[PDB]
């Protein structure tokens, strides 16, 4: 039998063209469009001829082996410059990896450009433009890991948009505010994902199970332990693939799944009616995270004292894996009000401890209310979301979200100025999209979201390696990430302590060079870090700065581009470090 045409024989053809492009274009990610597309055109071909006939010569390729051996070819030797030190070696296994499966990450390479003001409205005489070319863009750029089928789901929702409102609104208004929102949602999942791989095989594959047995049980909390373990065992497989390189199996798989999940509906989690009256595609992004859990649970199931007031320390605990699984899951069930990332810590203070004392010198009290020394590691969140959600509350949406900069730029003052200001504001954006939301529903979002961002931080910067600390809180644990960065004072380690850096204040009539405070502030904020990186930290001082660099606007007119550039440099560096 073959692989090629067989994949062709489920996900149809558009979505075969539709994968094999993004596939080939996360992969090599700098080579121009047509090179990539000729090569698709050809895969796309061929497939049809093992469609005709399995038995035809060389169908017998193991999928990759085609790509591998029709990729290096004229994609690559037209692509001759110096980072992919070719990787088609002794026709191997060790192809996918060494280079074809090495995706430069966040910050990959050229990028600045895009579409613009009026013209991108272009479902007239090509969707090769926009619709198609939301992959040499919305998937070459900064997303070599982005989850295939979800791009096919986020493809229609670039298409469908155009496919109504170029219309009466000149595309103007009735269009591009579905091109505001759904750009953060491109970043969101593409970033809500690098995690799910980072769990997967930049960290042990075993972890993920515990991730998802924690999670699918937080939403399907009557799903018997049987059935979460044919949803998280079935989801690893998917996610592993979309991570390990080979998508296609993926996209087929989340219906080789959803057409189990959603034929079984009632034995699993009631609330997946809606998205089962939804064309495949959108099934897997209702069920995918917009899944209002069916709290509260299975049961009364009164209490969880099988893990507790008993004597089966080991006796009923010679299944390592499933014992923990049934802690996790059953603990998971009654706690939509605690974040997975937390509960995963309670699932390592069972596991350790119960091993601390299933062994020696009885008796039971060792594990006697672990429930009552867990409780440190259940207070710090419940608490932290105070000096998350108050410094923000009555003290600033987009004003002092640049507090968490001051915090981070201090305690960890060697990550790259951007790579602060991507995070600094991003993990900023928890204050907004979660405090204004409170209850239980608060924390599950907000240790978790924070948890994603710290990962952006980690995955971002291996590339150049900086703060041995950041090295430490990334590596040492996944599960202990967000009391790590947190549990870090000002690393007085510093010096270099750069003085006086005038590839500094580019001024340049920024004031209406640039618009939308998202663009205005970001610079005004991009001032912050480098106004401390000289002088690591100071008390009151440092806001007599960002107004002495908020005149950065109002000396910017009447014959400018040299107004605020002589002026500042005296009056913002003169105003700097050690005296003022």
């Amino acid at each position: 039998k073959s692989e090629v045409a067989h994949r062709f024989k489920d996900l149809g053809e558009e979505n075969f063209k539709a994968l094999v492009l993004i596939a080939f274009a996360q992969y090599l990610q700098q080579c121009p469009f047509e090179d990539h597309v000729k090569l698709v055109n050809e895969v796309t071909e061929f497939a049809k001829t093992c469609v005709a006939d399995e038995s035809a010569e060389n169908c017998d390729k193991s999928l990759h082996t085609l790509f591998g051996d029709k990729l290096c070819t004229v994609a690559t030797l037209r692509e001759t410059y110096g980072e992919m030190a070719d990787c088609c070696a002794k026709q191997e296994p060790e192809r996918n990896e060494c280079f074809l499966q090495h995706k430069d990450d966040n910050p990959n390479l050229p990028r600045l450009v895009r579409p613009e003001v009026d013209v991108m409205c272009t479902a007239f005489h090509d969707n090769e433009e926009t619709f198609l070319k939301k992959y040499l863009y919305e998937i070459a750029r900064r997303h070599p890991y982005f989850y295939a089928p979800e791009l096919l789901f986020f493809a229609k929702r670039y298409k469908a948009a155009f496919t109504e409102c170029c219309q009466a609104a000149d595309k103007a208004a009735c269009l591009l505010p579905k091109l505001d929102e759904l750009r953060d949602e491109g970043k969101a999942s593409s970033a809500k994902q690098r995690l799910k791989c980072a769990s997967l095989q930049k960290f042990g594959e075993r972890a993920f199970k515990a991730w998802a047995v924690a999670r699918l049980s937080q939403r399907f909390p009557k799903a018997e332990f049987a059935e979460v373990s044919k949803l998280v065992t079935d989801l690893t497989k998917v996610h592993t693939e979309c991570c390990h390189g080979d998508l296609l199996e993926c996209a087929d798989d989340r219906a080789d799944l959803a057409k189990y999940i959603c034929e079984n509906q009632d034995s699993i989690s009631s609330k997946l009616k809606e998205c089962c009256e939804k064309p495949l595609l959108e099934k897997s992004h209702c069920i995918a995270e917009v899944e209002n859990d069916e709290m509260p649970a299975d049961l009364p199931s009164l209490a969880a004292d099988f893990v507790e007031s008993k004597d089966v320390c080991k006796n009923y605990a010679e299944a390592k894996d499933v014992f923990l699984g049934m802690f996790l899951y059953e603990y998971a069930r009654r706690h939509p009000d605690y974040s997975v990332v937390l509960l995963l810590r309670l699932a390592k203070t069972y596991e350790t401890t119960l091993e601390k004392c299933c062994a020696a010198a009885d008796p039971h009290e060792c594990y006697a209310k672990v429930f009552d020394e867990f409780k440190p590691l259940v207070e710090e969140p419940q608490n932290l979301i105070k000096q998350n959600c108050e410094l923000f509350e009555q003290l600033g949406e987009y004003k002092f979200q640049n507090a968490l900069l001051v915090r981070y730029t201090k305690k960890v003052p060697q990550v790259s100025t951007p790579t602060l200001v991507e995070v600094s504001r991003n993990l900023g954006k928890v204050g907004s999209k979660c405090c204004k939301h409170p209850e239980a529903k608060r924390m599950p979002c907000a240790e978790d979201y924070l948890s994603v961002v710290l990962n952006q931080l980690c995955v971002l910067h291996e590339k150049t390696p900086v703060s041995d600390r950041v090295t430490k809180c990334c590596t040492e644990s996944l599960v202990n990430r967000r009391p790590c960065f947190s549990a870090l004072e000002v690393d007085e380690t510093y010096v270099p302590k750069e003085f006086n850096a005038e590839t500094f204040t580019f001024h340049a009539d920024i004031c209406t060079l640039s618009e939308k405070e998202r663009q205005i502030k970001k610079q005004t904020a991009l001032v912050e870090l480098v106004k401390h990186k000289p002088k690591a930290t100071k008390e009151q001082l440092k806001a007599v700065m960002d107004d002495f660099a908020a005149f950065v606007e109002k000396c910017c007119k009447a014959d400018d581009k040299e107004t605020c550039f002589a002026e500042e440099g005296k009056k913002l560096v003169a105003a700097s470090q050690a005296a003022l």
